[PDB]
């Protein structure tokens, strides 16, 4: 135990300690129960516009890989859905499991996903990460189940240079790589106010889940799941199920985008 991490020392169940908002009001991931969710005609279609991103860097962060992007002007941006203002891309990473049957953060009617990808934008009107991350609304993550069956072909350059970040604190050029490539073809959403699912866990997010997951393959997330936790010259340990398990709901409202 000590730094955070996935394992039985250090793991969700110990973060709290650290992190005593870990136990808080509007935490997340939570299970989407998708019969209680409830249709709200007077959310708007979400914007996304990613048309000008322009990606920077690949990152093993010791706790997933990230695609980091250039945040310093409006070019990708999340607006609409249940978002008041614009919401600047900052970066995406995943997290995923050791097996199919488990990796997701959010869960649907209980079912576990394969991966999540986690789009991490953040409003404008704070004006950097840091202070909004101290905001009830001061980011907006969007998140994408990922299931195995057919390869996600515009997620094959993410993949291809997984080796190259083998190991915590290893990064690599990873410019020209457009996220739109990583998109469902519905938009249709679920949303509610939550929280980052890893420290520091402030309660500073809405979350917008959307419904179609992405299809992956086999081959993809065994790559996902070469990655180690470890520095280069440490021991072994495979970067996988580095996932918070589903938190209470607490009389929150989870809001559909579509009937
Ligand atoms: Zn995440």
């Amino acid at each position: 135990s000590h730094h955070w991490g996935y394992g039985k020392h250090n793991g969700p169940e110990h973060w709290h300690k650290d992190f005593p908002i870990a136990k808080g009001e509007r935490q997340s991931p939570v299970d989407i129960d998708t019969h209680t969710a409830k249709y709200d005609p007077s959310l708007k279609p979400l914007s996304v516009s990613y048309d000008q991103a322009t990606s920077l860097r690949i990152l093993n962060n010791g706790h997933s890989f990230q695609v980091v992007f250039d945040d310093s002007q409006d070019k990708a941006v999340l607006k609409g859905g249940p978002l008041d203002g614009t919401y600047r891309l900052l970066q995406f990473h995943f997290h995923w499991g050791s097996l199919d049957g488990q990796g997701s953060e959010h869960t649907v009617d209980k079912k576990k996903y394969a991966a999540e990808l986690h789009l991490v934008h953040w409003n404008t009107k704070y004006g950097d990460v840091g202070k909004a991350v101290q905001q009830p609304d001061g980011l907006a993550v969007l998140g994408i189940f990922l299931k195995v069956g057919s390869a996600k072909p515009g997620l094959q350059k993410v993949v291809d240079v997984l080796d190259s970040i083998k190991t915590k604190g290893k990064s690599a050029d990873f410019t020209n790589f457009d996220p739109r490539g990583l998109l469902p073809e519905s938009l249709d959403y679920w949303t509610y106010p939550g929280s980052l699912t890893t420290p520091p866990l402030a309660e500073c997010v809405t979350w917008i889940v959307l419904k179609e997951p992405i299809s992956v393959s086999s081959e993809q997330v065994v790559k996902f799941r070469k990655l180690n936790f470890n520095g280069e010259g440490e021991p072994e340990e495979l970067m996988v199920d580095n996932w918070r398990p589903a938190q209470p709901l607490k009389n929150r409202q989870i809001k559909a985008s579509f009937k």
